[PDB]
């Protein structure tokens, strides 16, 4: 299969391909330009990268959890599976680095997505090589393989332990593929991000709870380490605690806990230290372990600051009222009445219906519309007998609008200027001759001042918390403007 | 009583399903929907619930305070008040768990509420009826009397030790009622959210308080539970402090402390940890209380941001006003002038006047407007013999001005625009002659020109902060669009 | 002097009442509203009000922080001057307990200042009467007193012990205080508030900071209290370090470490704590001390965050003009370039200059434009000629324009809609001929378009960062409307 | 050269006085204002200035860096180059504080550098002389130099231990240079704001991590040099811990570590403090490294919500829009519908295209316009043979519109209004006659009724996340108001 190895390396038609191309063609533009790139040029957008980048996450933090466990508490570090897993990493790693001069270059400060074969070759080479070149290749067993070469008989003097120091320290060597780790998961974590839309502040606190745990880690490998290499001096936290031949389940606990005490602000081991080693190490560790928890109480601040945003913001406006009340010196009843206003508009949560409503397209906003209000306007028998059109045109009109219980809606004797559409609440229509009707939801009412343009003739006043729909009338002209024909029916219906 | 039992589980018409469900008639809806369920079908918002959660909510928090003290600290856990206080909750908890599979499960994704007998169960089975199942029923007395039945004499050899070592395991399944308590509290917290309008920080705070109490609890009950499975060995802490044999309370008053000690960031207790149970607990008590104490800061630290938002954002607002001053290099005069404006303002607290009176309904609009300005408008004469719609009507067009003492509010010989109703301040106006006079609350200036619409004729100076009220030519014309009556009378006044 | 003390209670004229009240006839009300009141009524604003609050908060620190430390480090609390301290003390706290009964109370429902004599005495029995009452009478000597008349040789048995620890213990009701410290100090902050406009972050950040120095204090000395009514038992920390008999300054010393130790998150005292007082009370402490500290961050979280505002608006800013850019894949000359505008157009901070120069009043809009544009519109011999009305109406319509090096300000062969104005920068006009001129601040150009309304006839490139005033040809006729015998002028000189 | 060195001192162009000043006319009128100042007189934005101040900052580190450890560890203060390096030290000090005297300062206040000789004297006596007199000369040399001409013979008694523990405390004066290393830190810092626009919350954590480092320094110093100057008793943290006469890097790694321990929130040293001077000098330690590790967690608050800002914003909105539909109790299709709109409107981050280009100056907005849409315009046959400026002026009017797949974009039997251009997407548009053909990137639609304005003869329904740009009707008549040949054209070739 020549073509499936060609079709897997370019990057297929997806929802994250079709979010960030924005259209197929653009994709199959993508396609072609990797096709016209070079001899088997890897797209970073592709599948292949992806599987390829998953099975590398699923063995780096093997590795950087098992590798400094195996060097720091284990003395023959030569016995035949950890060899085999070492060399068995090594090779994947190779595998990733030849394959790193065939990745493509996404760089964010432009849309265009590098794939020279020459320019990610001098690319690479100036930001990313030594650092891949190093924790690649297994620089212990070539230093191992050349002195045995050099001298085959080293073992003779002591010289051979400071050969096995030695290697124990290049053998960290292996812990810089943090960076590979690091920019595998920033660049998998921006396309799912693009794709799926997971809050940012869970993101990055689960990327410093996995460096938190990383650090802890390393840093109780590393106060174990120390003391090794000095091959336990009398003043090591090691040698104080008798704990020098135990098994290395209860070292690699003990010493977990030093390091995790001081991270999260504890401290400290058994006594204070005592040898420049153990005063050193604990600063270090001490200074890594409060700024990672201080970055965590960043992290944790804001996320909370994003859970109740929009009550938040509620809360801002109406302390803003508060203030306005002041300002002016309003009676304590009228502002009983304005604080049950906004907790009978906005129900305790912030949202603009104007900026909404104008954000989005024209076919949302129809749906919107005919869904809250044209089961309303369905029950005017002024609106059943015209175009559909004018009612499509006319629904963009209506007003969203909330009354106390006690309010005069329409108050008797002005000028006519709205209709008003019942959606929620029971109002009472007061005329002359002492009679009061009432109106509940479905009803309407002010429709005679609308066609006429004249004054009012009876009163109406809200007997609860009324949602209403409004309509002006120079709404309604404006809507009549357009369809003339409804126009000349209402002026000959009206007559 | 058989109406009245059908009565109280369906939703009744509060304060709550009044504000939920809109209207009055839509709450008969919702009992009607009830009614039509089937057999017994309990509403969630009804009033039945309400008391049975409040019931619940008093027995889990005693069971979960009463529970692990009685399990880990005291030998024979089956003395009879043990034993009845253990069956009188279950036997609340199992009709709870019966309970569930009639209450209607409100889902945030719509407005329905799920009220289809098969589909509440099919939801309740899929989503939370594990849970409740382990900790409603008293798996270690089952494990107890089926272990008897197998063998009645069978503590003969030490396997009726590891019999009561697993009893008190299967015991802390009782723990799972956190899962209803956490599910009951967001439940009506919501509800007291929609009702009662308490503070979002307020609330989570509090709720985190609660959880870091019983954390606190339950690590120390645990820090000793674990060795006393052990049967106390000699590494532990509690045999190193030899207090095997000391009385439940101080036990339980120094395990409390060791796990308050590991949470609120001090530690450790006696001496630092030594056996391998005490290392391991201490790390996980130690992740669990700086995780609990950071969440502490962080709702701490957004309660502190709401407390003066109103006065924050006055003084981001200021800072913006001093970076325009410094971006086109004021002189410092001017900047006095500016800071003392913005001091008699706002008065060091931000509001947005237009965007406060365009949210608001149309009566209280007019009450507020009536309330600051028609004691101001009713003093003028050309006013009182108007029609008290024209007065209303014109009202709307004032706007709010400040003045600083030294200010030109008009000058003399310019074209005359608006006309000036004093609130608040003292200023003078200058005429030809060398004549100053002294105008106060409740006076106006600048009327001339509304009628004749010419040019200024005397000079007006402000002599304090005056806080006064303008009305437009061109809104004047406005307002007598509407009214053309009020226009005609002041032509033949003005005659 | 019977007409002084009358002057001294009622509000005087200052910068707080003419802020309150808005004018001097509203503080002349307020003082005859006191006149009218009774007999003497203590305004709450006053002089007298301010001056007896001074000397009781400097009385209420010397009180907090003396009392503790003189109750418990001391055993004979018998001497002379602690009788005279005390009974000074409770002197001035008992008639301040009677000018309660004749004080205003400010209520922040209103801004009517509650002065009904018989009012003010029902709200402060139901409100803080119990608290002063307990905290202003010596109840330790009234029960001194009471003991020795009820038995005279009381100091026979180990009765007269129990006494002495009761009245230790009852003389710690001074410590509610507290309650009139807090607030008489919120009392007058808000007053500071009104007044001088210092950051509220500090003011706050000031009132935690003296909180937690009173709440440590209190906390080391009770540390040693209750130690000390126990007779010292060998499991308190004080005999355990073998300082029962050291001096009362060592005492104190080590017990405001313990107290400090477990406020700012260290611990412990020597070691861990031993008997059961101690275990409690180190529990308290850390409880309180943890508190504190964690509001004492989110105070300083929100000190910070309001530090640099301004910058971090233009950020948030700027990462939107980001998106923008990103969402169009504008290529990135393009994004160097608005870089590069941003940078020369708000430098580095965010202003908003429409919305600030509508906030402000009318002289201080005109004071702002003619210093930045009168200078300029001066050098053009069109406008020296004319009405300084007529300039002066004109200045509103110039808008403030950037523009970037090799941009072309004015394109030829284009309709002339807008007239330039140089305040700062170079500028090259392009003529045909291969003539290019050079302009530089305090030119103009673009002028003929003014008049006339043609085409343009040539073109002009900006050569540096440009800050020019622009004024467009129908905000031009706009201003001609008004005057129109400059505009007559403009047709004779045009021909 | 007598000119270079004038020259040096007066502020040449360069990029930060050009963005300061405004033009280089204005750096030029610095530059005479420079000259016609005196005899000398250095400019605060030179580069002379820039040079000598970072010479003394690099000094400033050492000095504060070096002077403690050379004072407290050491006991022979008076090795040769310990006083060279003082003397040299103390020479550019005094160097600095005479050029002190001819330096501008700049205020805030205003835009206007002083360059009085007499006024920079006035100011700087009243503001910094006594901080930079006492931290320049060698005050301990003075006091050494005078005791010994007073005593020759001194050293007699015990009376000069007493002059050299005083020394020691004198040489501390040294440590007031921090007031300069401030002030010369912030001066130079807010410049590389104006330049570089580096993000504030970076360069004040910097500054904090310079602090914490310094202070943490000092406070190891501090605590070795109180037990120093007593002769080391037997109740110190050194003779406790047997450490009296160690190595001088051994007693700074552990007082370094005491400070360390209680700066991050951790201790103690070995055991806890004894003598009365380490209790007093540890709760110092511990209230400075609670108040720097606090004000850590604040920097570093405010630094992670400045690096999702947009996204952030996002979200808030997105919650808003929630609650939007919560309001109007929308279904739930409804609710997918907008989610999907907003995913592929906003791209998960939040920007404002109106607003921004809006900000944006002329050219910049046409050459984004231009790139966006002439390629789009170019493609419809009715612009490519029109003016270049009616394509200019008429691509102002687009704009930007997304469609979902299964929207209906344009309606049949409609009144057409809107021209649509494809930018990314594939349309259908279905006839009469069952014929639906597909439209792709660079096609457009709804042309007929933007030149006749009739009515809709097809309907066109989106197939994927359509990008369009719109053009109306309405704007395309107000394009054609200023270019009425292109009309006349468009009138003939519509015959
Ligand atoms: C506050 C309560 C302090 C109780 C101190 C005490 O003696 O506790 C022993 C008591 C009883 O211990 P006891 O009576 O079993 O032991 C003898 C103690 N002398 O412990 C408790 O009551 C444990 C629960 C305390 C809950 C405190 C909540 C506040």
């Amino acid at each position: 299969m020549q073509r499936q190895f060609g079709a897997m390396l370019q990057p297929g038609v997806n929802k994250f391909s079709l979010r960030m191309f924005g259209s197929q063609k653009a994709v199959e533009r993508e396609q072609e330009r990797v096709k016209s790139a070079g001899f088997w040029i890897i797209h970073p957008y592709s599948d292949f990268r992806f599987y390829w980048d998953l099975t590398m996450l699923l063995l780096m933090v093997g590795n950087l959890i098992i590798i400094p466990v195996g060097i720091t508490f284990f003395k023959d570090e030569n016995t035949t599976p950890w060899i085999v897993f070492n060399v068995v990493s090594d090779t994947f790693f190779l595998i990733d680095l030849v394959l790193n001069f065939r990745t493509g270059i996404v760089v964010e400060d432009n849309t265009e997505i590098i794939l020279d074969p020459q320019r990610i070759k001098m690319k690479y080479l100036k930001s990313w090589f030594m650092v891949d070149f190093i924790s690649s290749i297994p620089v212990d067993y070539i230093f191992l393989i050349v002195e045995t070469r050099i001298d085959s008989e080293v073992y003779k003097t002591a010289r051979a332990l400071r050969i096995v120091r030695f290697t124990k320290i290049l053998s960290l060597l292996r812990l810089l593929r943090l960076s590979r780790l690091i920019r595998y998961i920033h660049q998998w974590e921006e396309i799912f991000h693009m794709t799926y839309d997971l809050a940012s502040a869970v993101v990055r606190i689960v990327n410093l709870i996995g460096m938190m745990l990383l650090l802890c880690h390393w840093d109780g490998c590393l106060q174990f380490l120390v003391p090794m290499l000095q091959d336990f001096p009398d003043d090591c936290w090691v040698s104080i605690n008798n704990m020098v031949n135990n098994s290395w389940g209860k070292q690699y606990s003990y010493a977990l806990f030093k390091a995790m005490s001081h991270m999260l602000c504890i401290g400290y081991g058994r006594q204070a230290p005592v040898g420049m080693s153990d005063v050193w190490l604990t600063m270090l560790s001490m200074i890594v372990g409060a700024t990672c928890y201080a970055m965590f109480i960043g992290h944790a601040t804001a996320l909370i600051q994003s859970l109740d945003s929009s009550r938040r913001q509620y809360q801002e406006k109406y302390k803003q009222v508060e203030q306005y009340m002041s300002f002016h010196k309003l009676p304590p009843d009228t502002r009983q009445r304005i604080h049950d206003y906004y907790e009978h508009r906005y129900q305790g949560k912030m949202f603009d219906e104007e900026s909404i409503l104008g954000e989005l397209s024209e076919p949302l906003r129809e749906e919107i519309i005919n869904f809250n209000c044209r089961k309303l306007v369905a029950s005017m028998p002024l609106f059943a007998n015209a175009d559909p059109n004018f009612v499509t045109s006319m629904l963009t009109k209506l007003r969203f609008e909330v009354f106390q219980p006690g309010d005069y809606i329409i108050r008797e004797g002005t000028i006519g200027k709205k209709m008003y559409f019942i959606q929620h609440g029971v109002v009472s229509v007061l005329t002359k001759g002492n009679k009061e009707t009432k109106l509940a939801d479905g009803s309407y009412f002010g429709e005679i001042c609308l066609l006429t343009r004249g004054r009012r003739t009876a009163s109406v006043r809200a007997d609860t918390y009324c949602r209403l729909y409004s309509l002006s009338v120079d709404n309604f002209n404006e809507v009549l403007e357009e369809y003339p024909m409804m126009r000349r029916a209402f002026e000959t219906v009206a007559l």
